[PDB]
């Protein structure tokens, strides 16, 4: 929206346009209160620049909250590269130039912003950024970074889901139906963990092959048009954000929402509807924090894989604290998590 | 539209919005090729944020060429603070917060951008910014800055003006009519320098007290509404930029255009029209470079006041070079100045 694009209250917006490639670059630093802003680089097509600015600010604000609630000593920021075509259609030379330009932008911020991988960006891309700028997390193990954080993200979402299911009074995942929307690196691992815990998995993915394989694995596919109308115990959004609009909130047929996607809730009204309908939502910025715990924990705090896994497991306890505030103060989980974030941040 | 203003080709755009004060902030770094970007902070009201961005971009690109052509080892940048209300209506607390936030933005750029005073900002404001960030030129002398660069700019414009009237075939300023639009810190000094050189001054300013003072000094007032229609030998825009639009360029009744205003020419066509009409224009980014020479020379290059003065006087020589390219190659002076900037940049 114009307001989210132009009247965003974050600390800083950085933009650049490269006529040659046709790409637009946006970096939004929401907060540097707890340390340098950090957040991944999302690369995607947007119908309008305002959309890219809007997304960047909402993602950057979620990162500030994620670091705060997760006890990580960093601020929140996010980069969005608005591509001139679908990522997959971008030629190598074009992609390379885009990364080079993005790295120059980050570099000018001189440590006030640290990037990482996100949608359509990977560790190889981090390595490429790193050929030009130091402020990059998520480089390959070979290049000095922590590599992939997907599994850690999946462990944390899985722990979140378990805590949420228990708090909702459903006991454990054994015997529950979990609908995973998105069979990516995180979604697929989450499906695996949940199935091992005894859940029956319903899966959806825009990639035919990904679905066919899950099915081959014993899971049941759900057609895209049926995702938001398929009954399940837990709805696990692991694909795009903004899934839960007011209308979706009103009609989702599940008891728990716990997934890996960022900015799951499209509006405040949606969150209140879920709450009113008895659908327990595990706040995205709390639930999917394993990625940030992995990268900041390992690269900034020097933690080993095992400690990072432990801390990701502790996302279940942070959620139990969130639900306790929610129940006590009578506010939605998202409000309670923001409250918890602020308390942990000593605000 | 934000959209089109976002289609700029410069190195970086920094923006911020402060709900509390309702101010918008823009820092545009056109280039960092020759050094960190540098340019003043202009504060004013804008109809739309897009205009502030557009303005910042044009001003930033002019700073790039200004440094290049003036042999200063810096890139070009510019800040624009889009005020929620008129400058004079802003309470001190609000102003103070606006400057604090601006300084925090500059600080994040960590030396890739250095600011200075410009429209509606002064040395005191520079000191204030400096309470938060190091990257500020133009601090008061007491705070370690070089103070006001207005007079140095005036000397440079005056030398530009002398070089231009001469090249135009009018002789010395003695006896010529010079119309100074804007009697501010620069314009007032230029009017005195010109008057001393024997010119007959016509002056205009929205500030009636300034006009009254000029009149007391023997100059002649021109009503604002008549500025662009007053015949003169030299038109010296020293107020706002964008005064010479295509339309004004066709009817301007003067032989020379030489002033202090940044971004004097509103459209490229206006540039072509003045050239075709035989009105010799001294490019803004060359002519008004005295302020930059003063700030960068004093604060970065370690030049004495005397050397700064000399460099500013040399703007006339720079112009002679510009006119020489324009004549030889058959291009407008603006184009010739850009060519010269590029050459100097490379040599340097
Ligand atoms: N990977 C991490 O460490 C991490 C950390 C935090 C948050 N997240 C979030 O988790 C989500 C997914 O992350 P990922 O790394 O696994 O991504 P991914 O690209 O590897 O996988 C996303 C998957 O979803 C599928 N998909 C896309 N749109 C879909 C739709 N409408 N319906 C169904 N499937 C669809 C894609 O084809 C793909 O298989 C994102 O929103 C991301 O921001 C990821
Ligand atoms: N001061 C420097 O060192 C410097 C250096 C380079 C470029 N410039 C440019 O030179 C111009 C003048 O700068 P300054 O420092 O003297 O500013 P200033 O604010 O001191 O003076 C501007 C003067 O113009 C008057 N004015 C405003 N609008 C007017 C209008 N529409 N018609 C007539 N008069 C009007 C103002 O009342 C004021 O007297 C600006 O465009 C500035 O960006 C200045
Ligand atoms: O939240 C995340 O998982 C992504 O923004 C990746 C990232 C995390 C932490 C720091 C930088 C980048
Ligand atoms: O051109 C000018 O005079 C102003 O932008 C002031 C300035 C010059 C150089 C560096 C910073 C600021
Ligand atoms: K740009
Ligand atoms: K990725
Ligand atoms: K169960
Ligand atoms: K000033
Ligand atoms: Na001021």
């Amino acid at each position: 929206s114009i307001d989210s694009a132009l009247n965003w209250d974050g600390e800083m917006t950085v933009t650049r346009f490269d006529k040659m490639t046709g790409a637009h670059f946006v970096i939004r630093l929401d907060s540097t209160q707890l340390g340098p802003a950090a957040g991944g680089t999302r690369a995607a097509q947007y119908s309008q620049l305002a959309d890219a600015l809007t997304d960047a600010g909402k993602l950057a604000g979620a990162m500030t909250l994620k670091m705060a609630v997760s006890n990580l000593p960093m601020g929140g920021g996010k980069s969005v590269i608005a591509l001139p075509a679908p990522r997959h259609s971008i030629d190598p030379s074009t992609w390379a130039r885009i990364l080079r330009i993005h790295a120059e932008n980050i570099d000018k911020l001189s440590g006030n912003y640290w990037t990482g991988p996100d949608v359509n960006t990977n560790s190889a891309d981090m390595d490429t950024l790193n050929d030009t700028t130091e402020f990059v997390f998520g480089r390959s193990l070979e290049r000095g970074g922590a590599g992939s954080s997907a599994f850690t993200t999946a462990v944390g979402v899985f722990e979140a889901m378990k805590a949420t299911v228990a708090h909702r009074g459903l006991g454990s995942l054994d015997g529950l139906t979990v609908l995973v929307q998105g069979l990516g690196a995180v979604g697929g691992s989450l499906a695996s963990l949940a199935a091992e815990a005894g859940a029956q998995l319903l899966v959806a993915d825009t990639d035919t092959e990904r679905v066919a394989h899950a099915v081959a694995l014993g899971h049941t596919a759900v057609a895209l048009e049926d995702v938001l109308s398929t009954p399940c115990d837990v709805f696990a959004p692991c694909a795009m954000g903004g899934v839960i609009t007011t209308e979706v909130a009103r009609t989702l047929d599940c008891s728990v929402v716990a997934g890996a996607a960022n900015n799951v809730i499209a509006d405040e009204a949606a969150s209140d509807i879920l709450h009113a309908r008895g659908i327990l939502y595990a706040p995205d910025f709390v639930a999917n924090a394993g990625g940030a715990i992995h990268l900041v924990g390992r690269e900034v705090l020097g933690w080993s894989e095992s400690v990072v896994h432990e801390r990701a497991v502790a996302i279940g306890d942070t959620l139990n604290q969130v639900f306790e505030i929610s129940d006590n103060d009578g506010v939605t989980p998202d409000e309670a998590a923001r409250t918890l974030a602020g308390r942990r941040a000593r605000e």
